[PDB]
Parts: C-alpha cells; sequence; structure tokens
C-alpha cells in the first residue's frame, strides 16, 4: 500500500526524473535516476531523503520539480519549464491514475516548492502587498487542477531565506533586507492561502511546512548543527551549509527532511 508523491517546485526539489525514464516501484522508490543523482546538494535532496530515509511505509516519488521554475511565465517568466508547465506534465501522464501510478485519494500526496525564483526576479520591480496576491493566487488554481483530478493530500513549503545565500549578501545589506521584506509578504500570503483552501474545501488533508524558519535557525546558530559558520561554501554537500553560492548541501536537507518527519504523520508516509 504505497504512498503517491507528486511532487513539483524548482532547482530545491529537482532531481532529473523523467517521465519516460524508469518509473517508481517498490524496488526502486524513485523511479529515475538513482537516489542521490541530479540535485543541487551533491547527494540526495529532501525528496530522496523523505522517499528513503524518513519514509514510516514505502513512497513513490514522482519528482516533476524543474530547475529555474517560476510559478506561471504568465507573471514572473524565467525558464519554459515553469510549475504551470509541471502541472500540465501532471495531467499529461498521471492524472488519470495510470497502471504505472494508480493513485487514489487516500494515498496520494502532493507536494509543491515555489517562489524563490518569483521572490528573486520581481522583489526590486513590483509591489509585494498588491502582486505576490496574484502570484498566490494563480498557484491556488494549479493546485485547484489536481482537486479536480481527485487529490486531497497537499504539502506547501513556504520560501526559506535565499536573501542571506552568499549570492544575495554579495548585493548588500540594503538589497538583503528588501528581498526578505518582500519574501516575508509572499509567504504570509501563501499561508493564508493554504488556510483559505483548507477551510473551504473541507475534505482536504494539508501541511504548511515553515521552511523559513527552520533554515534561519540553523544560519542564525550553525555551530549547533555541526556547520562553521552560515556563508562558506563546500560541494561536499556536508561540510558548510551551503553547495554552491545559493544552493544548500544534502546535509541541510537532510536537517530539513527530518525536521518534517513528524509534521508529515498526518499524510500518510512518515
Amino acid at each position: 500500500n504505497p504512498t503517491y508523491f507528486f511532487t513539483f517546485g524548482d532547482s530545491y526539489s529537482q532531481t532529473g526524473f523523467s517521465a519516460s525514464g524508469t518509473q517508481p516501484s517498490a524496488s526502486n522508490p524513485m523511479g529515475n535516476p538513482d537516489l542521490g543523482i541530479g540535485t543541487t546538494t551533491n547527494g540526495p535532496n529532501w525528496i530522496g531523503y523523505l522517499t528513503t530515509t524518513e519514509n514510516a511505509s514505502l513512497v513513490l516519488s514522482y519528482n516533476l520539480a524543474a530547475g529555474g521554475a517560476t510559478i506561471d511565465n504568465a507573471l514572473v517568466p524565467a525558464y519554459p519549464g515553469d510549475l504551470a508547465s509541471q502541472f500540465r506534465l501532471f495531467e499529461d501522464v498521471y492524472a488519470d491514475k495510470p497502471a504505472s501510478a494508480p493513485w487514489s485519494a487516500e494515498d496520494a500526496v502532493f507536494g509543491v516548492w515555489i517562489g524563490i525564483n518569483d521572490i528573486g526576479n520581481a522583489y526590486y520591480s513590483t509591489d509585494a502587498e498588491t502582486y505576490t496576491p496574484k502570484l498566490i493566487s494563480r498557484l491556488e488554481s494549479l493546485v485547484e487542477e489536481v482537486y479536480k483530478n481527485g487529490g486531497r493530500k497537499f504539502l506547501f513549503l513556504n520560501v526559506p531565506p535565499t536573501s542571506r545565500s552568499p549570492l544575495f549578501l554579495e548585493q548588500g545589506e540594503e538589497v538583503v533586507k528588501q528581498h526578505a521584506e518582500y519574501l516575508s509578504v509572499y509567504n504570509e500570503n501563501l499561508e493564508g492561502m493554504v488556510d483559505d483552501f483548507t477551510k473551504k474545501k473541507g475534505d482536504v488533508t494539508t501541511v504548511l511546512y515553515d521552511s523559513w524558519s527552520f533554515m534561519t535557525k540553523i544560519l542564525d546558530d550553525p555551530t549547533a548543527y555541526g556547520f562553521p559558520d552560515a556563508t562558506c561554501i563546500n560541494d561536499d554537500g556536508t561540510s558548510c551549509i551551503w553547495w554552491d553560492n545559493w544552493h544548500p548541501g544534502m546535509k541541510y536537507h537532510l536537517l530539513q527532511a527530518e525536521d518534517m518527519k513528524p509534521k508529515l504523520r498526518k499524510l500518510g508516509g512518515w
């Protein structure tokens, strides 16, 4: 009795999973590529760890996240594989519950981690209080497509403090602050959406995971987590928080997956 874990997002979630590659099975829960390949962490990322390390039962991962993704290129544009296109791929391949993924409302979990690039590209050019509601509304309409397919269990991750990545720190503290303030508005509106959606539908199980507070705790006190400081970079993925100048490494992703596990118990795989 597997949990079908369909995920959507950007490079913080990518693994390089192809819908024409090897598909998930009990002997091979990620499908493709091998666990630990295709990420921005030097090893497994949070999805690989949730699926194969923190799982309480069989979890099958169908990971549609794509590097560089924004929510919808008609709002903040970036790369062809935006969140809207990931939902289209889901609708094309898995929404109708094929024999390769015969999911039901009781055993499918839809996880979404998006917003890093929308904020990263629009924090200085748009008004957060009137623009982030447009982004969040588009996210909600995409979620409604899976709801119409019969999905009822949802996991949303809020946006972590990319303002404190080495990449953004270089732009000066006033830019870090401009970005962080915009991001806080986005995350507030994300929380409001998830609450409103949960209440209006009445038959959904949702988790809003506060990645922002978790990563902030580590950045504020890195040595408590075994990191030497909050800014060094090491592509081994474990010696520093950062694998490159704006992606965290596998050790960070493991710590986050471990923090997430108890909060995901109500979703069925953890």
